């Protein structure tokens, strides 16, 4: 009982002859066992780095599962050349096939892990390997354009790209056969990016990346050079294949995690054909403590690694060991509901009784700044008005919290007061609430907009205004106007024309308590969460700052232009 | 090579017949090996919880060390009854003896680990077991009165006590043979303490702890009931025995860690008789990221777990494997110097050329609040003055950063501006600096004080005032007046009489850069880092709030009362 062994650097041959290195954690007892696979680009040896964001998975080994941790192609002990995403479907298929052949595998395989270690699970799931009985993708996406590299709005997630590239670059250099003379200087420059991601993202043209483009050509060749959701992106997208799967998936997400919109969409895609589970906490990608600079969610909000381990084991016991009652009492969906700051079980996501309710932009006078006249109401505004501002790419609105990954990515529920005085931040608020209002679900806005430019962006951010004045970010999104109708086949806009556009603001779960207000901020930038629109209609990543243009942008509101945010309202009295 | 096995719950008999559970991580190759022991009260199975604050120690196992992780007496898989500290000398001695007898041990044993897992190493080191060749105590203390429970000033570290007790209580309940009906409610109440440690610490009398006193009687019977550094404390103190040891120690500390003063003192105690090493980063006990709410130290400040692993392995290779050149190029002392925010190697601690320099309190008018007239200068003040304030125990100065452990213990370098308007916070600052001033070393104050009460406290805090107005805490201390001369045999003061008192402000390393100021705050409370003095001369922990008294307290400054802070000045031109 409990006892196990660990075999290092077992070489697994891929279909092209390149061998990937794995470590095998195998129970000492005789007879084949169910097996769990983790595919990792950050050194399979370095288990402490990621495991605290996942599970106490040695419990799985002690309980009689084998665990295989693999170095992805071209990194650490593995052979070959590393390129993000493009080899992971085939390498996962070949690795699963190898596992299933082994003396110690009983024909049942699962996977678990977070972020890149989650994405690789969707890539495995589409392989058609029958022996893969369940996956557990945490903080993951099945559409790499939509998360983490661009988004549903068609703006580049520039801090995500530069930060991750710098991190991997540090790993690529550490992985080296033999130390190179330039390595020391490269480390220094990578550290400089990671200490100042907004600074790195501010260089123009963005596509000129001497360091990152040399260490990882993909950064430019794939990501920066393909701003449209084109054939290059579809080739690594899994999402359209998810509907045809019948693989149980234990999906974890975080309200302030860069992958959240796409994590949730995977749950919706797979729930009808297999046993899907969902757990969503109030976490960002680098902060799963539940504690932030101006917002504390309580100790219950800390990533519940013991409970997660128990749930994963129950899930794998059901699907890999055929224990039909193993998930008895386990909810389908479990959400950390902010505001009340409590975990709560649900039967589905979206929640069954969600009332998708328009809250209309209104008010007397200009809505510019937090001291403007901007209102939100469930009633349509009676008078036609417009709020106008200048968006200058040289002075974008700074990103504060939200779903930042690498640039200040540890303060999701950030206080927005530092940007409230900006004339390009339009604010609309409800009256102070006397009764609680729960907003739990996907969130979007429909805005009537116009611009002096042939392209620009519009942003929308949902905010909980506390009694003491803290204006806490909840969720946000962007629409890049050339992609207002399609991410695939963009077209420019006509200056001065009014367009009705949708902004995908991902999702949240928050009870706005009595004494609070519901607030929305509208602008045309959110940098470096998203790169800045040049307002030219050009190839944005190839433009110098000085050739970018300012734009006079307009939000129209009234009876004939009923701009609004759609809130997923949950009303519970019992 | 690399391959190892893990044996679970091997029972090790202590001298009294009680068996402690260990897990054995043993290299697969034949022949005995050097062994590393970790003694852990937080479940030996739960390696991910603590290891990210220590080392990637599986590298040690892969490199041919055995590692033994033990559940301390009375917890998790171990037999017996848990009481903090009192069994750890004997149980360590018996465990070391058992290890040395095993077929797989080559006669060389070391230890590593953090906080409680560090303290237990000093307890092992005083055992006289020759086979123990080296220790690596991180965030540790050899005098439990001085850290973490009281301090050199004789005030109870109430948040440390209640927070740790609640944490252990959660573990004590989880360790249970059989679940009890009251367990669920007890968990809820323990969580309530951990979510509001200051609230828990505010109850009076402090010594009445229905929950914590039931789960862990020690909290009251030992800690709260023994405010003097009496025989009960000496019985678990190791410090006086350290001078006689000749055991190599790799000592890690953090500038904002509760144990820092005592960690550093252990280095000074052992450095002359054995190979001691020191590493000090800018960390607090729950935050080793280098990132704080209003202060970022850079990615280099993040706990360097790879480099720490490499250094530990080199250290153990030298002392357990006799590799005489294993520590070639490794510095004796390595400090994160704040301000410049860089790691720097040194040859000793204290630094060899430290100029212990008085900075005198002065100024025209009252020094109350940050907008008062308080100054700091290397010149003695020319005119006799006194600053006066009312200290009311019902309204103590709130703790903000510093060396908090459990109450908001993740923001050591906290901005002090929120308490600058208080009349009981006396502020003294230098002029804005045109040249850098480095302060690296132990820090203390000598204040001439008087009180209307027969007992009270005085506090002093060193602060770096930034160009933007951030007033960043560096280090602080307290003196409880009854213990002004001795922690062992307290005596009361006479109301109105002037006393020259020393305040031990632990240590720091900071370059105050041009454009900054050096600032000191003086007060009579810092709650809940320290419990509040009742100003009565009574048994403080047994007093109701309403029977406490206010005190009119005075700081005297001038030629005949030259109150000052002593700064360890380092001047480097090269
Ligand atoms: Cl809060
Ligand atoms: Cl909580
Ligand atoms: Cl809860
Ligand atoms: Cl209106
Ligand atoms: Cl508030
Ligand atoms: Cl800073
Ligand atoms: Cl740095
Ligand atoms: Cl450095
Ligand atoms: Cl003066
Ligand atoms: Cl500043
Ligand atoms: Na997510
Ligand atoms: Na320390």
């Amino acid at each position: 009982d409990c006892n196990y062994s660990v075999a290092c650097n077992v070489m697994v041959p891929m279909r092209d002859g390149v061998r990937l290195a794995v470590d095998l954690y195998r129970p000492d007892a005789d007879g084949p066992v169910p097996v769990l696979l983790v595919r990792n680009p950050y050194d399979k040896f370095d288990v402490f780095a990621w495991s605290t964001q996942s599970t106490n998975w040695l419990e799985f080994v002690r309980d009689g599962y084998a665990v295989v941790i693999q170095d992805t192609r071209g990194l650490f002990a593995s052979e070959g050349e590393f390129v993000p995403h493009v080899d992971d479907e085939a390498d996962a298929e070949d690795t699963l096939s190898w596992i299933l052949e082994q003396a110690w595998c009983d024909g049942n395989v699962g996977m678990f892990g977070v972020s890149y270690l989650g994405v690789t699970q969707w890539q495995a799931a589409v392989s058609g390997v029958g022996g893969l009985k369940a996956i557990a993708p945490s903080m993951a996406s099945a559409d790499l354009y939509r998360a983490p590299w661009y988004g549903p709005g068609g703006a580049l997630s520039v801090e995500a790209l530069l930060g991750w590239s710098a991190l991997i670059g540090t790993g690529l250099i550490t992985s080296r056969s033999d130390a190179r003379p330039e390595d020391a200087a490269d480390f220094v420059q990578l550290a400089a990016i990671l200490n100042d991601v907004a600074g790195a993202a501010s260089v123009t043209p963005l596509a000129e990346q001497p360091l990152l483009g040399r260490l990882i050509p993909w950064v430019i060749d794939q990501v920066v050079d393909h701003p449209d959701n084109d054939e290059s992106w579809q080739s690594i997208s899994l999402f359209e294949r998810l509907g045809g799967l019948a693989t149980p998936a234990l999906i974890t997400a975080g309200w302030y995690d860069g992958f959240v919109g796409e994590s949730l969409r995977t749950f919706v895609a797979v729930k009808d054909n297999a046993d899907a589970r969902l757990v969503v906490g109030p976490w960002s990608h680098s902060n799963l403590t539940g504690r932030n600079a101006d917002r504390k969610f309580g100790i219950a909000a800390t990533y519940p690694i013991q409970e997660a381990t128990t749930m994963h084991k129950a899930f794998f016991d059901r699907h890999l060991r055929g224990e039909t009652d193993a998930l008895a009492g386990v909810p389908k969906v479990r959400l950390f509901v902010m505001g009340i700051d409590e975990w709560r079980d649900e039967t589905d996501w979206p929640l069954p009784d969600t009332a998708y309710t328009p809250f209309y932009l209104g008010g007397s006078g200009a809505a510019n700044t937090s001291t403007g006249g901007g209102t939100l109401s469930t009633s349509i505004s009676g008078t036609e008005s417009a709020d106008t501002y200048l968006y200058d790419p040289a002075d974008p609105v700074p990103s504060l919290g939200g779903t930042l990954l690498f640039h200040n990515g540890d303060n999701g529920p950030a206080d927005q007061r530092p940007i409230h005085d900006r004339d390009d931040v339009l604010c609309y608020s409800t009256e102070v609430l006397t009764d609680p209002v729960e907003v739990t679900g996907t969130v979007s806005a429909r805005l009537f907009v116009s611009s002096s430019a042939v392209d620009t962006d519009f942003t929308a951010k949902l905010v909980d205004v506390f009694p003491d004045g803290r204006a806490i970010a909840l969720c946000d999104g962007i629409v890049r106007m050339r992609y207002r109708e399609t991410l695939v086949n963009p077209t420019l806009i006509e200056a001065g024309e009014i367009y009705e556009v949708a902004i995908d603001m991902l999702a949240t779960s928050n009870v706005f308590l009595p004494g609070h207000r519901i607030m929305v901020q509208v602008s045309s930038s959110n940098f470096p969460k998203y790169d800045r629109n040049s307002n030219t209609g050009g190839v944005i990543a190839r433009e110098q700052l000085e050739e970018m243009c300012t734009a006079v942008n307009r939000i129209h509101r009234g009876p004939e232009h009923p701009s609004h945010i759609v809130l997923p309202i949950i009303k519970r009295k019992l």
